């Protein structure tokens, strides 16, 4: 069995393997990588994103979130308070003063110190989930915008023709800017490229001990547990690396820079952290291999986890008996 410890793996494919997106996870995947839940992938030096990131500073944030802490400082849960709408060079200003920008530190493992000590004290502002592409269309590798989508590939294994579309989302990020722990909708796959500014750290739980985690969130969180069945779908709760090895859950960290990929594996669980302003392009997708993990999801039905149109056709065919009770969650 390849990658029997459920290492981090790093790829780095020449300029000929970025040509066929699908055979490359797949090769990776023949190589034990998502038995981690996460990989890297380091792009070859020939290719770019774009051109430049000089123009985007008039791209809209129109709901800037303000992630609220409540808890202790390895155990705590974030809300997002909504604020008033600002451009990505407003919000370029805002996380460079001096309440928001990131502190003095003499490396990575100092600022991950500094962020468990003390992001609870402090609420940054994320833009998150903005739909949109800062690919060029004339990047034909790689690029985030064109992609298969999930449903052709549902159809493609399964035979049916469903409605829903699928396309990428950008966040903008400072310092403290914090993404709790979760799995993708559907356990999907996630793909996560960093276009420009400061790095993001990643912490993820290797897919055949998910449930480890799972059961440390219902006796860390019991009152969310209570109202919920699987409340990790909320996208609320943050738990240390100090309060995992306490508790001996299987994980990993790595950190992302600019210029390189992510993918996250179904059902691998992460969470992590941004070191100061910077944006990331994501978005989800489909393998063969997704689909026993699709019918397998847990769900959110207690009304919270409220998601995206294209998720309907996913329980309703792959989880027709869940799907009633779902979509009453929806409603
Ligand atoms: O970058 C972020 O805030 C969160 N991203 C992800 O969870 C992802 O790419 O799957
Ligand atoms: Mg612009
Ligand atoms: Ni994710
Ligand atoms: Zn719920």
């Amino acid at each position: 069995a390849q990658n029997p410890n459920c290492n981090i793996m790093i790829f780095h494919p020449t300029k000929e393997e970025f040509n066929d997106f699908d055979k490359y996870i797949a090769y990776m995947e023949s190589q034990g990588a998502h038995r981690a839940g996460l990989a890297k992938i380091i792009p070859p030096k020939e290719w770019k994103a774009r051109e430049t990131y000089d123009n985007i500073s008039e791209i809209l944030i129109a709901t800037p979130l303000q992630q609220v802490a409540s808890g202790r400082a390895g155990v705590f849960t974030q809300y997002h308070k909504k604020k008033k709408a600002m451009t990505v060079g407003e919000y370029r200003h805002l996380a460079n003063s001096k309440k928001y920008q990131t502190p003095p530190h003499q490396n990575f493992e100092d600022l991950e110190r500094k962020y468990w000590k003390n992001r609870i004290y402090n609420s940054p502002i994320y833009g998150a989930d903005i739909s949109g592409s800062l690919f060029d269309e004339n990047t034909k590798q790689w690029n985030l915008g064109h992609l298969g989508t999930i449903q052709d590939l549902l159809e493609k294994e399964c035979g049916v023709v469903i409605e829903g579309v699928n396309t990428p989302y950008l966040y903008f990020g400072m310092w403290k800017t914090t993404f709790a722990w979760h799995t993708e909708d559907m356990d999907l796959y996630s793909i996560n490229y960093l276009h420009l500014g400061e790095p993001k750290t990643w912490y993820v739980v290797p897919p055949e001990h998910g449930q480890r985690l799972e059961r440390l969130a219902r006796e860390l969180f019991p009152g969310s547990s209570r109202g919920c069945g699987a409340f990790l779908r909320h996208k609320v709760a943050l738990i240390s690396p100090t309060v995992l090895k306490e508790n001996g859950i299987p994980f990993n960290r790595i950190t992302q820079e600019a210029g390189e990929f992510m993918v996250t594996f179904p059902y691998g669980y992460h969470a992590g952290f941004n070191h100061g302003f910077n944006c990331a392009e994501a978005i989800n997708f489909a393998t063969p291999r997704w689909i026993d993990y699709g019918k397998m999801a847990s769900q959110c039905s207690c009304g919270e986890a409220r998601v995206t149109f294209s998720m309907d056709a996913f329980v309703r065919i792959l989880q027709p008996e869940r799907y009633d009770l779902w979509k009453r969650g929806q409603d």
